[PDB]
């Protein structure tokens, strides 16, 4: 209901600081991190478990959740710690796989400081399928009970580079990184 939430700094030289970074640094390594965050906000972390568990239980085998890199404005970032991603291949929010596809500074706005945003984030892409531009949500798995969804969109299905999410709880904002190049 009352989606506050805290914005805690990652120390330089602990685990999970390393881990995130180290995945950015991966395409993203000319660039200067100036401070990594969790965020932390319990309802938006209760309404994403309860998306993963009942996805836990649909899609047998499947690795629901991947984490993946979303760059936008410093203007957006406060709406996104409290609300986090509410309403070519659709019309929904896009991540990357890499980081650098969210560094575009088209994505990433650089503010008056030159300092970029990219949230390293939580989402659960479960099923996904080739997405095109005329999508509001994700095409059905079948034509006969078009009912039944699929949970994200890709750009390629065995190699994607990207995921497009429709729903208003499938992405958690964990990580915010604040670069500078
Ligand atoms: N904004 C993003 O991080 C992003 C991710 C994938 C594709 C596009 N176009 C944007």
């Amino acid at each position: 209901k009352q989606q506050n939430f805290c914005v805690v700094e990652l120390l330089p030289s602990d685990p999970e600081y390393n881990t995130v970074a180290s995945k950015f640094n991966q395409t993203c390594s000319h660039f200067r991190i100036e401070k990594i965050e969790r965020i932390q906000n319990p309802d938006l972390w209760n309404s994403y478990q309860a998306k993963k568990k009942t996805m836990d239980a649909k899609n047998g085998q499947t690795m629901n959740e991947k984490q993946l890199f979303h760059g936008t404005d410093a203007g957006s970032v406060p709406h996104v710690n409290r609300n986090g991603f509410n309403r070519a291949y659709g019309k929904g929010t896009y991540f990357a796989v890499n980081a650098n596809y969210s560094a575009n500074d088209t994505y990433s706005r650089p503010d008056a400081n030159g300092r970029k945003h990219v949230y390293y984030v939580r989402v659960l892409t479960g099923i996904y399928t080739h997405g095109n531009h005329s999508l509001i949500v994700p095409p059905s798995k079948n034509p006969q009970n078009p009912t039944d969804l699929y949970d994200t969109v890709t750009d390629n299905v065995h190699h994607p580079s990207l995921f497009v999410a429709f729903y208003d709880y499938q992405a958690y904002p964990e990580y915010l990184i604040t670069f500078r190049k």
